[PDB]
């Protein structure tokens, strides 16, 4: 019943602001788990469970959206211990996050940035037809299941509650960030999720940010360093429209030109992933 009686423990495989997270394997039937530490002290947003138990927004938010869809990481299982939370969350092997996949591969041909884009969109609509905001969405956030050519959504540590009026607190990735929250300290859910997804599309096909500075936020001024077709292009511009109400809605981005005839993910795995 307690933890380290369930779950083996293996190597550290990565940590920064949201905790610690290490490989692992259940020791019941030896499923890959990956398990993520956090001190309670550097948690500021807790959620309640039905049953009126304190916790972690994270651990609302992923129960919120944790069932048969694979776009979104699955968390299998939670403690509470004196001065920390422990999750217990799916692990695919093998595994590479998006941001370690484009260092080594540079700047990623359309055809696979179309497929990976469109499972990303899949899994964001999901998390907000579920009543989630994840608010940190980004190439490390992101995971592939590389034998199926499936992207995971991970780290729900900054997310909320989806709601209809304004945020004023931010604690996600700053270069991630619209133009509203630079300026202003607001935004609201969807718009400031489609100006990060803007951002997300440039780094897949251009192999990097488009805006490092709070002030090319802000002038929101556009520069292809490699070659997109004109149709791209369009697309991230619309997603990084400065007013947020000019930004398109999920459906307008998965209706766009540039979107049409997605490869599945087992085709994109091998044409592109497996080679
Ligand atoms: C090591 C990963 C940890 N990661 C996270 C950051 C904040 N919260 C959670 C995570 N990771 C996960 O929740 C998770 C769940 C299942 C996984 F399979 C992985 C994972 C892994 F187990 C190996 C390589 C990468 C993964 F994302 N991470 C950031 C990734 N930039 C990094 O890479």
């Amino acid at each position: 019943e307690p933890l380290e009686s369930q779950y083996q423990v293996g190597p550290l495989l990565g940590s920064g602001g949201f905790g610690s997270v290490y490989s692992g394997i259940r020791v019941s039937d030896n499923l890959p788990v990956a398990i993520k530490h956090v001190e309670k002290d550097r948690i500021s947003d807790w959620g309640e469970l039905p049953n009126g138990t304190r916790v972690p927004m994270e651990v609302v938010l992923l129960k919120k959206v944790s069932s048969g869809f694979s776009g979104v990481i699955r968390l299998l299982d939670w403690f509470e211990r004196p001065d920390s939370f422990v999750l217990i969350l799916e692990r695919p092997e093998p595994v590479q996050d998006l941001f370690d996949f484009i260092t080594e591969r540079g700047a990623l041909q359309e055809e696979l940035a179309r497929s990976f884009f469109w499972q990303v969109l899949e899994a964001v609509r999901h998390c907000h037809n579920c009543g989630v905001l994840h608010r940190d969405i980004k190439d490390e956030n992101i995971l592939i299941d590389l034998n199926r050519g499936e992207l995971k959504l991970i780290d729900f540590g900054s997310g909320a509650l989806l709601k209809d009026t304004v945020y004023t607190d931010f604690d996600g990735t700053r270069v991630y960030s619209p133009p509203e929250w630079i300026r202003y300290h607001r935004y609201h859910g969807r718009s400031a999720a489609v100006w990060s997804l803007g951002i997300l599309l440039y780094d897949m096909v251009c192999g990097d940010i488009p805006f490092e500075h709070d002030e090319e936020i802000i002038r929101g001024q556009v520069f292809f360093r490699q070659r997109v077709s004109s149709e791209c292009q369009h697309l991230i511009r619309w997603c990084l429209a400065l007013r947020p109400s000019d930004r398109p809605t999920f459906e307008e981005i998965q209706n766009h030109p540039w979107m049409q005839d997605v490869l599945l993910p087992q085709e994109t795995a091998e044409i592109h992933l497996h080679s």
